[PDB]
């Protein structure tokens, strides 16, 4: 139909054709338009999936505020996304925790069973969740913030990573990238409670291609200059994200561990020991190569599960990915889109009226 006030009806059933709408459409910077619609049903799931995207996070930004928990706002936000997406196993459904890493903590924060942690008016907290039709993956991530002494930090971080989309392209050195970003971040002064700083870019943080059920597919977008002159390829899918930092520029491991993911390379594996060998068959029904978190494991009625976890994490056939942070005091943000390189235009198919 049309959608309702607090979203409820899947993207499906908004577009009864089943044609989904075009993200951006950008001339980089014949036999191609023949190669582009022989792939039409593929961009047509990553745009379905994107609709998907806009629509949760634009219901988050209307009702996230300090004083939620963590644990709320997950899990309210992860409850739209299921409806939109029309969750259906893994032909559709959510392709990566939700990451809500704060102040310093960059990337992959979600909050296990019991963390009390509650949102401040203080805090710049980093909301990156994923949608998938068909293993067609959306990575694309925005900074909540309260307290406007962070505009222009987010501003810095939001024209770095515009400026990654905007030099993207078939044939692109993915090391030029890197280093049109970090100029363009560093041209960002920022003053926060007195103090004033360079934004810098989180040097071992970077963006990623993307394949099927495959969140980083293995090519790599750095976000400072240094990197390799691997060149972007046609039909690639990227998610560019730049993250900046008022602390060191690099992250560490910290804190307690929540997402995990199945190594892709990885086949079958035999194993008699039970509550491990259960645990894998869980992951393989309903993640299989996606990552997951506990939360997720928790909502199936898995309980008893973590040294079974541990188990495969130790055995090589699932890796664990704890939060990725920056020194003690120091603020991170992060904004992220997905763009498809087609053989006729680079299309940024998250790209909404807000970011
Ligand atoms: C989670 C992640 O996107 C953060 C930013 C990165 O540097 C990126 O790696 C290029 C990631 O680390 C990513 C894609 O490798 C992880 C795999 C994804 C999940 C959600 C655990
Ligand atoms: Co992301
Ligand atoms: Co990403």
């Amino acid at each position: 139909k049309v959608q309702t006030d607090p979203p409820s009806v899947p993207i499906c059933d908004l577009y009864p054709n089943g044609v989904f709408p075009k993200g951006q459409e950008c001339e980089y910077p014949e036999e191609k338009k023949a190669l582009d619609q022989a792939s039409e049903e593929i961009w047509n799931d990553f745009r379905e999936a994107a609709e998907a995207h806009r629509q949760v996070r634009k219901y988050v930004m209307s009702w996230i505020k300090p004083g939620m928990t963590m644990i709320e706002i997950c899990e309210k936000l992860e409850d739209c996304s299921r409806k939109l997406i029309k969750e259906n196993g893994l032909n559709a459904g959510l392709a990566f925790p939700t990451g809500c890493s704060l102040n310093n903590c960059a990337a992959h924060y979600t909050p296990n069973a019991g963390d009390t942690t509650v949102l401040q008016y203080d805090d710049i907290c980093k909301i990156d969740f994923g949608t998938h039709i068909s293993g067609r993956i959306i990575d694309c991530a925005f900074t909540v913030t309260f307290n406007p002494k962070y505009d222009t930090l987010l501003k810095a971080v939001k024209d770095a990573t515009n400026t990654g989309i905007k030099c993207a392209g078939i044939d692109v050195r993915l090391c030029d990238v890197g280093e049109a970003i970090q100029e363009v971040m560093e041209s960002y002064e920022v003053e926060i409670d007195g103090k004033t700083y360079q934004v810098k870019p989180i040097r071992n943080l970077n963006g990623h291609s993307i394949g099927q059920y495959r969140i980083h597919a293995g090519k790599t977008v750095p976000i400072v200059k240094g990197g390799e002159a691997t060149r972007m390829e046609e039909g690639e899918v990227y998610a560019i994200e730049t993250f900046g930092s008022t602390g060191k520029g690099v992250v560490h491991d910290d804190m307690e561990c929540s997402h995990y993911m199945k190594n892709f390379d990885v086949g079958h594996v035999p194993i008699r020991l039970p509550r491990t060998k259960h645990l894998l068959n869980v992951i393989n029904e309903n993640f299989g190569t996606l990552a997951f978190c506990r939360r997720w494991l928790d909502r199936l009625g898995e309980s008893k599960y973590l040294m079974a976890l541990k188990n495969l994490c130790d055995l090589g056939i699932v890796d664990p990915y704890p939060p990725l942070c920056d020194i003690k005091g120091s603020y991170t943000a992060q904004f992220e889109h997905t763009i498809l390189l087609r053989p006729t235009c680079k299309e940024v198919v998250s790209r909404g009226d807000d970011y």
